């Protein structure tokens, strides 16, 4: 019989619905296109497409000509373009969410059950001739061999954008609040039910964990004093599930919102920094409202820290990553005259996309010392030994690896990428070319056009058989890179829409929540508006070291 | 020190926030007002208030002049006005939701924890001089004595709008999918985590329950055959928790989505019809899609039945109790050019408001038979004995009681109204007049202005002391009802914003969901678009009885 939806016949966000025994129909509703396969353009769509500049042209404009951008940033155009960046990107993501691992169709279970990761494109049907649809071979390339030949680091390729480990660990810390895949429920299921910037990696994904982390006085979190410095509490003081190597003494075990943070000094670094910020905010709130109870001081402080995150993420984190000459601005009031949905659901493709393990180097240089992976991983002493000040300085000076290009994942953590590709076939993600079309890009006609070179393309031509069979995750990390950039063109075009919908879709960005009273007055509101990475560290430390998302020079 | 927020100083949705020892500050952001109390209006605010007609004047316009409304309904002005009713009403509701029983302030916990009912106006602070704020007596009037003197039915007062029991049972059935107060967690908590029209009273509030009702063949729900007619299955066949009187084994019980439905035949009547509807819809969808599995057939039928519910509710259910000459219309497309959040959280005020126990008659009539409360309540054979047709005919012919005016609750179920007022004091709901202001109405200056008479006004003035001490629920029922109507001025103005935000805020009404493909093509899309109370009943029965929300002339 053969399922007609395996060919992906519907174009431009049309929906393949199986009718009768062998036929199909495309629902081209509000797609801007008509006809059986949604290809005949409406008057406005045809006009827009011929007048639309290429995605690369827009990226070129945003990365060149300082004289124009010095002017733009000092004018109203900054706010006009930022609004355009917000609206155009985030509208590519369905809201309310559509599909999940169980349903390749809209249902109430896909809407209400927040334990699911959502998906933009439906899974490849289980009745297709090839696991990627119709094109390609019956068996996809070996996940170990594909990572070994194309992803394994032979030499450290530094990021030309000057990105450091301070960014890398921020990226990991920030993302692991909404990427919490369930080990028992399996792939496609999440434990971070907040689905965005909830800070559940500081406070906990569940209520009882939070209560266990809370000192229940002045709204503050629990903490311990080691060498005159404030650190996260021990397991004895806060009895919560923490993933530590079995046998390790409880005095060496620290307790934070996310279970996996104790395994890396870079992760527990930010956990300390943010904990110091929470209690600091409580002190400012208490001086402003001495009549407030413990519960209000905590909840008000959480929203301030949620606002501080989004501020730093957009104006510094994205600023370093995108390399835009356009000065980015966190201002929810930009969307106040627009049709925007203040909700978010984490997609599995955003999970796959955010596996930036190439960022990690060969070693971890802290001052005169150079620490290996076996010296750095699962180390429960390093954070206390050096302190926040010394480590933040050390991570801001060490270069990070280039994400795109290829052959840049250190062999110690390569197994992750292997499992990511394995998870992609379990989830049955559509080919890379299908996602290219979903995010408004032209699909690649050959492997030579993808990598931009002759060598690595020829081997991939033999393995996959066809370009329309190329997988999602390998495509993003093997795509040609414009010199000076951190990754390929697709990463920006696929990632930004998710990322902005997660940031600005946070309820605090809504007209209902974006008020002074929400953050306990003007003091709390200004802390959100003026927050910086530098102010996140140095205000919570004795001295102020070099702190940035980029290395010196 | 005296709490300043006990005076409710901040007007027009301004937020009272405690500062220092004895000081307060109003957050007048986006209220349309400025200053210390949000009392001085902006240029556009002053313009709106002076040109705005009174609530009772627009209600007058909608309920008078047949000839003008015949013209309007046949033109685009029908759609123009419906869009206005949709937008202006539902915007009075905070979205995303703000407060709950735990927090009288915006928090992440209030946003994320869906086990809470939300609220529109914050509670009366615990450290206020009087239980209702600053007004009235130290001890609030007795709950049982208030119900016996002002709410207890002497002579039966029927609805002047000719509303029947078919409406009354629909009301109780329809509401108990989003009104499910958790007796274990307490007042202000809810098991109905859908917070809207999810049909959890048919399928279940949780997944494990839903799976027990489902056949897992053809997307259908389980059913038993009695007298050659389709009925809900036994609890012996579908093992789900149902609240039946002790001594009644699962062999006689019937298994449906909502636990309390076995207590009333009228509730079980509507459980049957929708179950017959679900399986009838499954049959239609199976013919269009013979390659669909069980899971897709079930989920798609649910979306259709949700679509059918909101359709009938707006164009007939709301049409009956509103008494508008304007032909109401369910078209989600009306909101596609508007700022509208497709989400809903059930408020405690909507819960309190929807206690329409006055609708219930002195005795239930089924043709020549007249069954009392003892015979009707907990009856297990009445539905099977008579059938669907006979009971639909009976409930459609018998008039329901007038909700407003007072003194129209039968002595059998008066204890509910006692528990509503008692729950209101635990929830610490603000005074009636404070809620009047919040839904754009002038507060009553006296009890005589509220009632319309003299006797009950003077006795309430003795019990409460002040009009600003009057409670939410008693105020709604003892209010004066305009020209021949179900209830008073406030019931529309307070309940309509809650309802329309609940109905149109359903995700199926969003541009993403409101497609033909979501309902499995045009056949499923038309069943929503052409849904009727009559078509819900007569298409699922052998013969077609009298079916309406009003009695025959
Ligand atoms: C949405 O929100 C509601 C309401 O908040 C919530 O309902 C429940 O919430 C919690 C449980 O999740 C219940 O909490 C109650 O309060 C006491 C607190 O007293 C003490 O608790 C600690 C003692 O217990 C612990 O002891 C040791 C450590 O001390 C520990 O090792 C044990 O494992 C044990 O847990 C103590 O540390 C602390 O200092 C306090 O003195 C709890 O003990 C107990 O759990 C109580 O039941 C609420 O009562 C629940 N219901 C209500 C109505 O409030 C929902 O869970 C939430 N929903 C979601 C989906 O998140
Ligand atoms: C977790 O991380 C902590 C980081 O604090 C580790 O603790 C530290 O471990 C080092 C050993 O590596 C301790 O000794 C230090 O190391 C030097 C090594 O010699 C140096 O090597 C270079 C290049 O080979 C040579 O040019 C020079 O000889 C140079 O000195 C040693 O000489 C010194 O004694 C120096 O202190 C260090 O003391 C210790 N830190 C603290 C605060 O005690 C820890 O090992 C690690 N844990 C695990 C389980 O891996
Ligand atoms: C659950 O509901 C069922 C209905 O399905 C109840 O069973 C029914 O009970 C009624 C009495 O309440 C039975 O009526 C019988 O028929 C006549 C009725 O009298 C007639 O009507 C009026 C008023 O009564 C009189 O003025 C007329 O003159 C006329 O006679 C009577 O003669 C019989 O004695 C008897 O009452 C009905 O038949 C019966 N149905 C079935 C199928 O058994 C059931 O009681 C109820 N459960 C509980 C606990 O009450
Ligand atoms: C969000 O959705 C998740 C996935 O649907 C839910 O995860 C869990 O719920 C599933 C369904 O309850 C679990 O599936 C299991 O199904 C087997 C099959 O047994 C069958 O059901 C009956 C068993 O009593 C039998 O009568 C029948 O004949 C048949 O054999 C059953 O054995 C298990 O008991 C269980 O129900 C599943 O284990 C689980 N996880 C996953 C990954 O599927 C979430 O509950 C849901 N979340 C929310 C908040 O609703
Ligand atoms: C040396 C440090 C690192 C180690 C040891 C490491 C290893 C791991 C491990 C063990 C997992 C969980 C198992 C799995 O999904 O394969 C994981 C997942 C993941 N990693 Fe890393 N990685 C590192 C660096 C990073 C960084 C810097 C980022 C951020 C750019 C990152 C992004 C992710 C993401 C998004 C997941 C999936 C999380 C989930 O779905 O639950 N990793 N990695
Ligand atoms: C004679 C028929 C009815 C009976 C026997 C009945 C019974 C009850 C009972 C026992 C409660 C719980 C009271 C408590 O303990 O707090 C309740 C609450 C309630 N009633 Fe009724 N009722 C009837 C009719 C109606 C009708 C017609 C409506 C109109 C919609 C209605 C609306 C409600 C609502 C919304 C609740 C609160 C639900 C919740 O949050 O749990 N009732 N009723
Ligand atoms: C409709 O879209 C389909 C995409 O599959 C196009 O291809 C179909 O029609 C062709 C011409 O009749 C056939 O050669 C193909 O076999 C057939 N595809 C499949 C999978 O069977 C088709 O061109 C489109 N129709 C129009 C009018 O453009
Ligand atoms: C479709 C009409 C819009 C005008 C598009 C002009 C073509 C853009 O051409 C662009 O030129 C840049 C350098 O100038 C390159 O960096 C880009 O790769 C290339 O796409
Ligand atoms: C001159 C700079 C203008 C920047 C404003 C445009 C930002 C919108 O970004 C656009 O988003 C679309 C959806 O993701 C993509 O299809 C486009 O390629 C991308 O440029
Ligand atoms: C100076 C401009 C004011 C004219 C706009 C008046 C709109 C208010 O509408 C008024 O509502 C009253 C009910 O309170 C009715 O009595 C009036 O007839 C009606 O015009
Ligand atoms: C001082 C001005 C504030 C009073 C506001 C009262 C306006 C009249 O009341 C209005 O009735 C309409 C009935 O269709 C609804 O659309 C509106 O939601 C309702 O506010
Ligand atoms: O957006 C983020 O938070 C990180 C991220 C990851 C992948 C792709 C884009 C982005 N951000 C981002 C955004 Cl939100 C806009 C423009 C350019 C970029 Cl790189
Ligand atoms: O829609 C409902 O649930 C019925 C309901 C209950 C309370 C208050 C209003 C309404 N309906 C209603 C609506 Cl939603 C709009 C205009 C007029 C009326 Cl009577």
């Amino acid at each position: 019989p053969v399922n007609p939806c395996c060919y992906y016949p519907c174009q431009h966000q049309g929906i393949c619905v199986r009718f009768g025994l062998d036929r199909y129909q495309c629902d081209c509703t509000r797609t801007g296109y008509s006809g059986p396969n949604c290809t005949i353009p409406e008057i406005w769509t045809w006009l827009r497409t011929t007048l639309r500049p290429s995605p690369s042209f827009i990226h070129f404009l945003l990365t060149h000509g300082r004289w124009l951008w010095d002017f733009v940033n000092a004018t109203f155009i900054r706010d006009t373009l930022m609004r355009l960046v917000l609206t155009v990107r985030s509208n590519l993501i369905p809201s309310p969410p559509t599909y999940n691992i169980a349903h390749d169709y809209i249902s109430w279970e896909s809407f209400s059950n927040v334990s699911y990761y959502t998906r933009i494109l439906p899974s490849v049907p289980r009745d297709c001739p090839t696991p990627m649809g119709t094109k390609g071979k019956k068996q996809l390339p070996d996940a170990e061999f594909l990572s070994r030949r194309f992803l394994l680091r032979r030499k450290f390729i530094p990021d030309p954008q000057g990105t450091n480990l301070m960014f890398a660990f921020f990226a990991q810390h920030f993302t692991h609040q909404f990427f919490k895949t369930s080990g028992k429920m399996g792939p496609g299921f999440t434990k971070a039910l907040g689905h965005g910037v909830d800070l559940g990696h500081i406070y906990g994904d569940n209520l009882e964990r939070q209560y266990q982390l809370r000192l229940f006085k002045d709204g503050k979190l629990k903490y311990q004093m080691l060498n005159g410095e404030v650190y996260p509490p021990s397991v004895e003081e806060a009895p919560v599930l923490m993933h530590y190597p079995r046998g390790i003494p409880p005095q060496s075990q620290m307790a934070v919102g996310q279970e996996v943070f104790g395994l890396l000094p870079g992760l527990m670094l930010y956990a300390t920094i943010w904990l110091r910020e929470h209690n600091r905010v409580c002190d400012l709130l208490k001086a402003e409202h001495p009549t407030w109870g413990d519960e209000q001081l905590f909840q008000t402080a959480r929203l301030i820290l949620i606002g501080e995150t989004i501020k730093i993420v957009i104006e510094e984190y994205v600023q370093q990553l995108s390399g835009y000459f356009l000065q980015l601005k966190f201002d929810p009031e930009l969307l106040f005259g627009a049709q925007f949905q203040y909700r978010n659901r984490i997609a599995m493709e955003f999970n796959q996309l955010y596996h930036w393990h190439p960022l990690m180097p060969d070693s971890f240089r802290v001052g005169p010392q150079d620490y290996s992976y076996e010296q750095f991983l699962f180390n429960t002493s390093m954070l206390v030994d050096y302190g926040v000040e010394a480590l933040v300085d050390a991570f801001s000076r060490q270069p990070a690896g280039r994400i795109g290009g290829g052959r840049n994942i250190d062999h110690h953590i390569l197994h992750v990428a292997v499992d990511v590709i394995k998870e992609s076939r379990v989830l049955r993600l559509q080919p890379f070319n299908e996602y290219r079309k979903r995010f408004g890009m032209k699909p690649y006609t050959s492997f030579q056009e993808l990598t931009g070179e002759k060598e690595m393309a020829a081997e991939l031509e033999e393995l996959y058989g066809d370009i329309d069979a190329l997988e999602f995750y390998p495509g993003l990390l093997l795509e040609k890179c414009h010199p000076n950039s951190i990754f390929g063109e697709s990463m920006i075009e696929m990632g930004a829409p998710f990322s902005l919908k997660g940031l600005l879709g946070n309820p605090i960005c809504s007209p209902e929540y974006w008020k002074a009273s929400t953050f306990g007055g003007e003091v709390g509101f200004n802390l959100v508006k003026t927050a910086t990475l530098k102010k996140l560290v140095c205000l919570n430390t004795k001295t102020c070291p070099y702190v940035s998302f980029h290395v010196p020079d």
